[PDB]
C-alpha cells in the first residue's frame, strides 16, 4: 500500500450532462417578385400575388440554407419556387385589415389569413407615390404536409410569418 | 386603385421558426480534496474518499456556476460540499477494476460504481511513485433527488462522471 | 465447461428506449360569470365581460387539477379568478370580427385579441333572443409570467383559447 | 342593444396547450437462437452466440412493430438478423463478471460491454444442469449509426440492454 496526493494541476474532476434548448431559426428570402394593387383613397388591398424563389432563403447559416433545398425539406428541384395569392381583403380601419389568400409550398395549396397593417401611406419626395405595410400570421407545417419526417417537437408546427414591404409607384 | 413595385432593399420576406437542440454541459470542479490508498504491487485501491466543494463548480459561464448554488439546484448554502467514499474495490486486470463507493449530494447518499482505468503507474523523475487514473459511470439525478423541480425532458437524468487523476506519493 | 440450451419460456431477450411525446392538454373551466350585450340589428358587441373561477379548471385529471392551483401555475388561495373585460369590437362582417380586451391571469394584465365568429343569431322557441358565437385566439405564458419556472420546452408558451357560447335574452 | 346570458349548459369555456412527456419504449425479440458454453466449477463464459431476427421485435404494439423493420429503423429486408458474439470474459467474482462481444445491427458491428450477473447455477429436478444469468449495458443508437434519420431528442441515443436467461443444459 502507498498513499499519494492529488496534483491538481494534471487532474480533472469532471461531469457531463445534456439539455435542451429551444431557439428561434429566423429567415427571409432573398430573391422574390410581387404584384401590388393599392387603393390609398380607402386603404384597401386589390391585387398581392407574391412569387418567391425557394433557391434564396437566408437562415444565416449556408449549410443549413443547402439543407433546405432538399427531399426532407423545400424539393427546390421538383418546385423551384414559393406563391401567395391574395382572395379577399377586408379592412379593419385605415391601419388594420384581414389578408386571405392561397400559399403554395411544394405544389400544396392552402388558403392562409395574414393580418396586414398599413404603417404608413405618403407621397414622396418626387410626388410619386409609397406605402409601408407588414403582414403577419402563423401557418402550420402540417397544413402543406411541409418537413412530415422532422417530428412536431424537434421543429414547431407553426411558421410565424413576418412581411415587411416599402415599395413604389409605377413606370 | 394605384399599383405598387416593391423596394427589395427595405422589403424582408421573413419568417420565425422554433426548434429545439441538445448539446453537452461539460464541468468540473476547480477546488477538492482527497485520500488516496493504492498498492502497485497489486493494482488496487485500497482507500479513496473525495470531498469537493460544490461552490467551485466551473461550466465556462458565471451565471450558469452562481444558479447551481440555489434551491433548485445544489443549496451551497445548507451543503457547501460533496463527498465520495470508496467501500469495495473490485479488481479485473491490472488495467481496470470496478470501484463501488458512497456518493453524497445535497445530503443525499446512494452507492455508485465507477469504472476504474489505471492509464500509468511510474517511479517518477526523482525516484517517488507517481499513478494516473481514470474515474467513469453514470448517476441518475433522481436516485439523488437532484434538481426535481426540472424535468428529465429539459435536462438529462443521467450524469457522466469522468473523474481523470494524476497523483505523486506522500511526505 | 458444459453446454446449455436456452428455455425460451423463461427467457426475455429485452431493451428500454427513451422517447418524447408531443399531446394536446384540453381544459376548460366549469364556473364563471358574464355579461353580454350585443346588437343583432349590426352583430356588434357592446359589452363583454368575463370573471373565473380556476379553482374549476377541469382538463379530465383530478391530481394535475389539483396541481394547477398550486404557486407554480395559477396560485388560486392569492388569486382565485381570472378575468376577461372587452375594451373595443371591430366589425369584419356579420359573421366576424376582432375583439380587443384585458385578460387578467393571478394579477397580471395584458390586452388581447380574440377572433369572434357569430355562429347564428335567431329569434327563439319563445320568440326571446339567442345568439352563439365563439372567441378564438391565442395567448402566451410569457406575457402573463405564467408557470415561468415550467420550461418553453415542457410546456408550449402558446395557449390556444376556445370559447363557445350560445346565449339567451335576459328578463 | 341587448343583455345575453349564457347557457353554462351549451357553453365551454375553452383551451388548449402543447406540452412533453418522455417514456420508455420497453421491448423484447419473441425468437432468436443461442449457443452458451459456461463452466460452472469457476462461475466463466467461455462462449456466448446469439442471434436474433429482427422480425420478431415486440413493443406491445403491432404499428410500431411493423415501422421498425422499415428503412429508418432496422431495414429487416435487407438484414432480417441481428447478431451478438462473446469475444472476452473477465470474471470478478462467482456472482458478477464483465461480457465483451461483438454486436452487429444492420450489418454495422461495434464491441460492447455486457454486465453479467449470474442469479443462480444448480442442478435441475432430474440431476442435470441449469443456470440462470442476466446481461445488461447500454449502447449508442450513434456507434451503430441506427435510426440515424430520428434526432436524438424525439429518441435516445441510448438503448438500455436487459438480457434475462435461464437455461438447461445439452443432449
Amino acid at each position: 500500500m502507498k498513499e499519494y496526493t492529488l496534483d491538481k494541476a494534471h487532474t480533472d474532476v469532471g461531469f457531463k450532462i445534456k439539455h435542451l434548448q429551444i431557439s428561434n431559426v429566423k429567415g427571409c428570402f432573398k430573391d422574390y417578385s410581387a404584384v401590388i394593387d393599392f387603393d390609398p383613397a380607402s386603404a384597401e388591398f386589390k391585387k398581392l400575388d407574391v412569387t418567391i424563389k425557394i433557391a434564396s432563403v437566408n437562415t444565416e447559416n449556408q449549410t443549413r440554407d443547402n439543407h433546405l433545398q432538399q427531399d426532407d425539406f423545400f424539393k427546390a428541384k421538383k418546385y423551384p419556387d414559393m406563391t401567395f395569392t391574395m382572395k379577399k381583403y377586408e379592412k379593419i380601419d385605415n391601419e388594420k385589415g384581414k389578408m386571405t389568400g392561397t400559399l403554395t409550398i411544394a405544389g400544396v395549396s392552402k388558403d392562409i389569413v395574414l393580418d396586414a397593417e398599413i404603417g404608413g401611406v405618403a407621397k414622396g419626395k418626387d410626388g410619386k407615390e409609397k406605402i409601408g405595410f407588414s403582414l403577419n400570421g402563423k401557418i402550420k407545417r402540417s397544413d402543406f404536409k411541409f418537413a412530415t419526417s422532422t417530428s412536431t417537437i424537434t421543429l414547431s408546427d407553426d411558421i410565424n410569418l413576418n412581411i415587411e414591404v416599402e415599395a413604389n409607384e409605377k413606370e
